[PDB]
């Protein structure tokens, strides 16, 4: 109970278009809320957006908190990160423009990440996928998975791994960049497919169609 | 209700020193915590001593939060003020050293520092006070009043008050120094003789005696 803090990912743009009359960022962020797990959500975005959230705190049974987005993905976790509660065992990072997340997916990752201490929502790859060389040849082989949000990993790691990151001075070029470079393992929680990322036009569309089905 | 964040200033020393059983500086947190006025409370404190508050966590009507505390009083104020509820109406600056303020006063000062802006406990001096000169001559006159806390002020008065001491340059050297920059009323409410400041080993004593009577 009460032991998660939630990164909520939200700095119209997409994650602030309304869904049925709702923006959103609210989706994920009410599916959080209502979870006796989660304590706490710090919501990552511009102040200018910030009444959107703070219209539903007497609502809502967690904490809600702020912080300011960075430049990168990255920047905007760790900022993120100093707001979450001292004492709080689980973090659990969230990309805003997933508003279709189920409870039980959210469970599951959140015992897989309590359990190995990360990991991350993800399905396996429908394409097609290849690894290509500089010569822009297909680099050969005789299981991918792709991966969604939440990522949930014990703060005291994802601690460590922005201090490698600072110091070190090493690369996030994709999302599970951090915990790479430590040699700490991650788990991938099986996920559902309807947990799409709106970015395009189209993709507000499925959410509709998803939402009504 | 819950329109007001404490900035409970904490940062053995002798505000963890057990006054009947319990750490001086968990008196006033309880205080406030049982005041439905209160939202929150921002502990200012060394990160050993947070054990003390976050143990009752749960059992109290605020969130908890906690701040690094500063070199002088003003830095640890304004490091608490980071850590307020983007949307508080009014905060509260209190001296954990101060164990004893009965709710009677903390209402009375609440209420003034939202009427006025700025609010803050006093209580008439009762010794002969007197401005003496650089030659240590009395400056001589033909009603003073001494502080307590809390010191309760509306969140954007105190932040401009620390744009200007910031910017400015200008010296803090009492504690009521940064609304007096300003140009904006500071009212006075009467509080109690009681509301005592622990310092001395003879202090302890005395609160002691005052928690018994
Ligand atoms: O923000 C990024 O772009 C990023 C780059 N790397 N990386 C990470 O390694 C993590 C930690 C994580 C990965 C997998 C499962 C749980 C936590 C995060 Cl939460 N963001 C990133
Ligand atoms: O921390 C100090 O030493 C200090 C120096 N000046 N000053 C202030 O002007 C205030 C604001 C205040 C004063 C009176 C009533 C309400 C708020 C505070 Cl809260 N701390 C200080
Ligand atoms: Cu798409
Ligand atoms: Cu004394
Ligand atoms: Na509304
Ligand atoms: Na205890």
């Amino acid at each position: 109970e009460k032991s998660v803090s939630v990164i909520l990912l939200a700095g119209m743009p997409k994650q602030y278009i309304p869904l049925l009359g709702q923006p959103i960022a609210l989706y994920s962020f009410f599916t959080f809320s209502r979870m006796p797990e989660v304590k706490e959500i710090v919501v990552v975005c511009d102040p200018f957006f910030r009444d959107i959230f703070e219209e539903y705190e007497e609502s809502i049974d967690v904490d809600l908190s702020f912080a300011i987005p960075g430049k990168e993905r990255q920047d905007s976790v760790y900022s993120g990160l100093q707001e979450i509660d001292v004492n709080s065992e689980l973090v659990c990072i969230h990309d805003s423009a997933r508003p279709l997340v189920n409870t039980e997916d959210v469970e599951k990752v959140l015992k897989d990440g309590s359990a190995v201490g990360a990991a991350v929502l993800g399905v396996p790859a429908k394409a097609t996928i290849k690894e290509v060389n500089s010569d822009s040849l297909v680099v050969k082989t005789l299981t991918l998975w792709e991966m969604q949000t939440p990522q949930v990993i014990k703060p005291e790691l994802l601690k460590k791994g922005f201090e490698l990151v600072k110091s070190e001075g090493l690369e996030v070029t994709d999302d599970v960049s951090i915990v790479e470079y430590l040699k700490h393992p991650v788990y991938v929680s099986q996920g559902s497919y309807t947990n799409i990322k709106v970015t395009t036009p189209d993709d507000l569309l499925l959410a509709e169609r998803i939402l009504s089905e």
